[PDB]
């Protein structure tokens, strides 16, 4: 109920993957079964530190704010 593991394996479309293993299911975002559980996290990818706010430009794969935009001293 509280968040509990069973089995390592994981089941991704009915395929038996490893744990450790590292699958990509969108070019946008990840999935890895992490602790046997299918962690899916946003694809960050490189950019400022402040910054100020995330956001996708248009459509990509990176859902953050670029370093090249608006840039500070």
């Amino acid at each position: 109920y509280v968040e509990f593991q069973e089995a390592g394996s994981c089941v991704q479309d009915g395929q038996r993957y490893n744990d450790k293993d590292v699958w990509k299911p969108e070019p946008c975002r990840i999935c890895v079964c992490d602790t046997g559980t299918v962690l899916c996290d946003d694809i960050i990818c490189e950019d400022v530190k402040d910054c100020l706010s995330p956001e996708i430009p248009f459509g990509e794969c990176c859902p953050i704010c670029p370093a090249d935009l608006a840039a500070a001293a």
